DNA sequence: AAAAAAAAAAAAAAAAAAAAAAAAAAAAAAAAAAAAAAAAAAAAAAAAAAAAAAAAAAAAAAAAAAAAAAAAAAAAAAAAAAAAAAAAAAAAAAAAAAAAAAAAAAAAAAAAAAAAAA
């Protein structure tokens, strides 16, 4: 509860990427084994 | 033959621009009244000129408002600190003349082709 805080370029730099990283891998790249599709063809159809 | 950089595939992030249609305003560029300014004519109040004159500076001298001296007291202006306005000095720049490299027209002449004669 206070209006700055320190905070690691190292930390935040990992901390972002693998988020991105994993949510790219995840939800938008490659798709699913089982019913081919990625997840904006299974949201459009 | 090694290094480096472009480009393309597909889901993601984020932007930009040209016109039509009417009615009003705001810039910005013109003709065109309208008055300063200037050239060139005749024309007419002012200086000149002269004689003649009388109104205000000199001069005597008193006296009455005065400018320096004395004192008390109020407080304007000057110089030192800071804080803004406004102008030359110097440097930079976008079109703009100069130069150099690539596209289109040109015919001379021949390879290949098409066509026909006897």
């Amino acid at each position: 509860a206070r209006e700055i805080t320190p905070v690691n370029i190292e930390e935040e730099l990992k901390s972002s990427y693998l988020d991105y990283a994993m949510s790219v891998i995840v939800g938008r790249a490659l798709p699913d084994v089982r019913d081919g599709l990625k997840p904006v063809h299974r949201r459009v159809l």
